[PDB]
């Protein structure tokens, strides 16, 4: 079931709920963390971008990362990892899709998303503790979807909508 769509926004995520992020420009898409030893960031890369340096807003304030896209045809979702507050954001993994779809959610433990190139992209996950001061930010209108219905989810990040 599609729960919305929601309007940009920061907040505590419940646990169990699929983000279904709908972009439509390249760009900042999200960010999150659990304020402890995990802060996440993810991008919109458009297709055909050659190795370069672009600026994001992160953690508040901006940010150099490197980006590239070598498809021709799928735009590219690029998640960003620090594992400490004053680290440094690097590339930990990457969704290609023409559809310009992402997906993340928060379970016990663990932080979801989908990781390769549509139509055949599956979820990954990476070991985080939620806490209760844990947040998340959308830049971009966004869906609920519960965990219950990961295949729908999985259905709309390589289908499309």
């Amino acid at each position: 079931t599609l729960d919305g769509p929601y309007q940009p926004t920061s907040l505590n995520l419940p646990v169990d709920y699929w983000m279904l992020i709908a972009p439509t420009r390249e760009g900042k898409v999200a960010e999150g963390t659990n304020t402890t030893d995990r802060w996440f960031a993810c991008v919109l890369v458009e297709p055909n971008v050659q190795n370069t340096q672009r600026q994001y807003v992160l953690d508040g304030q901006n940010v150099q990362l490197h980006v590239s896209n070598d498809s021709s045809t799928s735009w590219k979702f690029i998640l960003f990892i620090k594992l400490t507050p004053d680290g440094t954001y690097t590339q930990y993994s990457t969704l290609s899709t023409p559809h310009k779809l992402c997906a993340w959610m928060k379970r016990d433990n663990r932080v979801y998303w989908y990781q390769g190139a549509t139509p055949n992209a599956s979820e990954s996950y990476y070991l985080t503790i939620n806490n209760d001061n844990s947040n998340v930010s959308s830049d971009a209108e966004f869906y609920l979807i519960p965990q219950s219905q990961t295949a729908m989810c999985t259905q709309y990040i390589n289908n499309g909508l």
